[PDB]
């Protein structure tokens, strides 16, 4: 079973299935994809639709005539598949000026660059679709200390995204943006480099409704962060307007898994989490099919992505189902989590003697949570050994 | 030379030089210390004030008798030397009753008892002329994801956060809360686990102008992320109220190492980012005497942390201040950061050819950094090397 | 199903189930426990036999006479529950005298005592029937670089195996050694602190014969090690005397949590290997139940242990035994893998112009590995999807 | 000051200086370097020597024809600087057909085409004076566990170097060969990770004393491994034959900063004890000078490299030269380390009631280590603040 249909929402990078393997310490070992030979091979998996960087459709450099043919193309495929595209973003990673940064380089001509680049895209984005851009900012940062004022930095990454909000509003388009955090790599530290700090910094915009985030699993776990509490925060936020699927072992460079591989306990507790908060955005998978493979294995580590998600949302659903399990939640007192601390009031609380001069201290600690019950439960139905 | 005085407004933890040295594998290898024999001892090595927890000046469980001479004992120390209590906090973390959080504990009897504890303390707190009351939530996680619903656990911290807020401002004290994270330890995943997230917490609360964050630096650093940035970003937001100084050898536990020790370079950014940003805040450690030493070891330990960040201070501004490094600065177009991107606006942006449509980009690319000089200039500084 | 039985060769450390739950920040939260009443709960649970540290056993400072009283009741135990004693392993960790380590402190007396303290209970530990004698130098180690001359430390600690095993030669004694890594906690960094590290200094002692190791599974996990790489290198090398069997969540504390727990992945492909191997050593539990449990926590969380074990166990047989992974396995070429690489020698090699001179460079670099295909039917096989 | 001269036997690889700067995420941003200019512009910076890959001198798939005129090119510019080539190695990782590993890839036809890759390398190696031959197996290893059956991976690696070592014994060279780990990237995880992995396979081959270790600074850091106790065990073990020096910031991808940069005290240590151990070999620089740099940027971070080694040899002499510092290493028992803890023998220390029944365990443990005043007094040394 576990046959992906469109109606699952799962969605690619052009530059996930196309990546043609070249590492820091070794060539290409794949042949370059056709972005037209891609939409339709993922249609035939049952994929929902794509996502693209600029320079994924169109190489960098293009005259305005032979974007139009690569744009012409492209369209024609969509057409023909029904495919959506309904996330876009920019790339100001990999040609040698963006070296420094984008938003946030120091010379002032390749931050309006940056941003001219940008806004050329989301133009683009619109009139395909695109429901949200997406900005990762991977060159922001720093390999030392004093090549970057991080205060000034903060300012202008400010400056930059306040304009495309104004550039956006301005043009009435329906798009919003995403911060994609990732903490380092490839520069030595990346600025807002985790889920939390993305979110912190939004509040600093000047319409900080239009931006919200798209959290990568192996981009927190680089930090050995614990992705599904940053999810969780997200969603509180409202913000968790995208997100990436994907897997990664530990703190170490950015692997860029099929999902389901990596942290496999993780990656379960996420889709718990995102199914039953009703998250109804695109299920989109930033991976690199490892170099080892050719373009069957392309294709079968594409299929695996959403094989996964389909039998741990099943497994997900089973645990949530399953009475045993809700009995253990009541042992565990997930549903006083639930029940506000003191809706009477302050000063109800403060004249309790209930709540402190006559609270048995000594009889709250001797409770056992019973977390290990629960979580031996949430094994069993991961393993499929609920028997 | 590098001696300290009470204007450099060095502060420690109680806690810290009192460290008695149990670890989880070891029992105590110093006998407590008096608190009034703290306060005084310290006194004597140039130290600006003092802090502590509850727990660490009124012995849990004390009668309102027992309470009221162990306070009026140590109210005679300060007053004897001048000593400053800067900063206060919670112990919501030893006693038995808090193994499932204080303010996130599924039970919700013990989240009243949290909340009722913190504010009897915060009186005292205000009493003796604390600033800031810190906030640190180390026992707010979990070891397993179906222990914890992060979103309502959430709920409940910001319901915690918003009725101390409603207490203070009813009391009319002039006192503000600094929220410390850690991203784990003693929980397998502590939440709110970096200054980012603690930082977009804020944003939702209701009166957030009352908080901050206490940032430790080896606690951003077990989450491998750069202490620095973390800072900046925090001083840009305007929410650096408090800060706990130490040092951490990487991705481990909890070290608590002497300020300097570990992460050297880091201290050296740090340093220089907190003087030419000009916080005003005490300089707090927050750190423990290794369980090798004895109380000769403690007080050279605690003496260490004030002289590295005197002789880091030095340092610092000696960099700064050299015309070399002012060109190397310029160099690197440091200066060019603080330039705005684009305050003529975004119509001039979108009509300027000469940022995309005539823009050399090879040309701008070619440029060189020259970020490896400044940093040689920098670490030249920090070795003393500048002969 | 999945009941453990004592063929299955579970067993338990008294001081993992009698764990309780003091961690750097809290107090305990259970009563200690009797160690008969442990024996005798852990035989009901299906458990093989019980290991122990000289001070889980026998109080700190017991008389002679306490001494004998303390052994003579546990024997009674395992008498009646016919449970064995496998291994045993000395405390060199918790008083304070070994603040320092035990067979590499600075202070020559304190290495002796180390010494004649684990003599003794090798002694007992043959008694009892214990075939593995575990040392975990926990204490080993420093916090600053100028501390500990690493160089001597080594010639230390090889000086104190050579004697141990000089005493057991001398004794007749049919038991070995097993070194436990560790990479740091409660030191900064401890000595040998790597399964490698551990099997390089066992090739330096007198008699290495004697010698092998006792890898954690958390423990190469918080060096971001691949644990089953290691214990494949400790089998390859004949050297995997005994193992502890646990889960980690990545690089931070020591977490101790219950086997399956933790990395799942490395879980399957660990129990692949000690089965496909045919390791006839104990599983050995080195695991703490959480301190938020209860004493029934306690016993299910223990267990959890081997529930997890069985279902690995099958999962691994199932995909093992499954033709399509045989075909998988010949896709990737792993039966190539064992041939060997030059059987016709080296004269043959060099003369071999098909191995270099008319070797196709791109038709082999062209071949796919499979390897995702062969991981998907592994996670498949793991999750119980095949179907 | 400090300023190199070829007696300080600084050597650095063609492909250091030579990065073009292309990483995951990037395309190249300085053009190639001709070998030739890199031997003159090193030797006029004070370097000792040059080292190379194969494919960093001669491009692959190079003629019989072409490859003699790369050589005498570059033998020219050797003749005429007098600079010395120390050390040589293989590249097999960049080519697509090493994508599975070279002397551990699953198709025997790769494995056979590593092996005369390599032993043609030598030959060059050995005419042109190498004393050294390092093998870093990058490509050796997996990303998935089903992958590779490591102990099958480890014979054919055991394998290869017993035929290398046939091989250069058979012709009568007077060369060594040393392994240098990495614990992961660009695979996964990498087989033989750590310094401790490679010393223990190395007394499995059958002529051990023909192989050592090449550990590299930043590699260890990646596993947060304490890189001076690692190359303290190297040195004890006499396996120490040559050195990769260059800087790291914590657990992340494989950053090769200019030495010093990175963990400084962790340099400090570590030139402490090259220089007191009496390291006689290179002191090799494995470092990428930043992609932001351009070529004065290059040669700026390779003289750092060397300034750095130097200043800290400064510190490190004054630091164990200062009669102060003797007698905080007599008042921490450093010189109690250096005495036998037992050479009075077993029967002896059994005998000696003095080591066990009538040692005062309480008054031992009272001793204070004083470690804190040691470090700081290293701290001061290294900031040059001893004054
Ligand atoms: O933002 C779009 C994508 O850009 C790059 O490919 C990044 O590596 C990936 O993390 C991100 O999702
Ligand atoms: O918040 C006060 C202090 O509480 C505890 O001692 C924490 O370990 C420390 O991190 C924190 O600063
Ligand atoms: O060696 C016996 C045991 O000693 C301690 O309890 C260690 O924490 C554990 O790692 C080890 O297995
Ligand atoms: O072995 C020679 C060198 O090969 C590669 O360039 C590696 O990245 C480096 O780690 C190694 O020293
Ligand atoms: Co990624
Ligand atoms: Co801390
Ligand atoms: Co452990
Ligand atoms: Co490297
Ligand atoms: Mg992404
Ligand atoms: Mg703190
Ligand atoms: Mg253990
Ligand atoms: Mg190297």
């Amino acid at each position: 079973n576990y046959q992906p249909t469109p109606e699952d929402r799962f969605t690619f990078g052009l530059w996930t299935v196309g990546w043609q393997g070249r590492d820091p310490f070794g060539d290409a070992t794949r042949r370059a994809l056709d972005p037209v030979e891609s939409v339709r091979r993922l249609a035939e998996l049952g994929a929902h639709g794509v996502t693209f960087h600029d320079d994924d459709l169109i190489p960098f450099g293009s005259s305005d005539s032979e974007r139009e043919e690569h744009v012409k193309r492209f369209r024609q495929a969509l057409d023909d598949t029904g495919m959506k595209v309904p996330m876009a973003t920019t790339n100001l990673f990999t040609h040698p000026v963006f070296k420094d940064g984008g938003f946030t380089a120091n010379d002032r001509d390749v931050r309006r660059y940056a941003l001219r680049k940008t806004i050329r895209n989301i133009d683009l984005a619109v009139e395909l679709g695109a429901e949200t851009y997406v900005a990762w900012g991977g060159r922001e940062g720093a390999e030392s200390g004093g090549a970057k004022d991080v205060r000034d930095a903060l300012d202008r990454m400010k400056e930059a995204f306040d304009l495309l909000g104004e550039y956006v509003t301005s043009q009435g388009y329906d798009i919003r943006f995403a911060i994609e955090p990732k903490p380092n790599e490839p520069r030595g530290d990346i600025l807002l480099p985790t889920v939390g700090h993305a979110l912190a910094f939004i509040e600093r915009l000047e319409r900080p409704e239009l931006y919200g985030v798209n959290p990568e699993v192996g981009h927190e776990q680089m930090a050995g962060l614990n992705f599904p509490h940053g999810i969780a925060q997200a969603l509180w936020a409202g913000k968790l307007f995208h997100i990436d699927l994907n897997g990664q072992n530990g703190i170490k460079y950015d692997q860029d898994l099929r999902f389901g591989a990596g942290d496999l306990r993780a990656a379960f507790w996420l889709v718990d989490l995102l199914e039953s908060a009703g998250y109804s955005g695109p299920r989109h998978f930033d991976f690199k099919p490892p170099r080892t493979e050719d373009f069957d294995g392309v294709w079968a580590s594409a299929a695996g992505c959403m094989r996964n998600y389909l039998i741990l949302k099943e497994r997900a659903a089973a645990f949530r189902a399953d009475p045993e399990v809700q009995e253990a939640l009541r042992a565990s007192r997930l549903d006083e989590l639930a029940r506000p601390t003191a809706a009477d009031g302050l000063q109800a609380l403060l004249d309790d003697r209930s709540a402190f001069e006559e609270f048995d201290v000594d009889a709250a600690a001797a409770r056992g949570m019973a977390f290990e019950r629960l979580d031996q439960l949430a094994m069993d139905h991961l393993l499929g050994a609920r028997g």
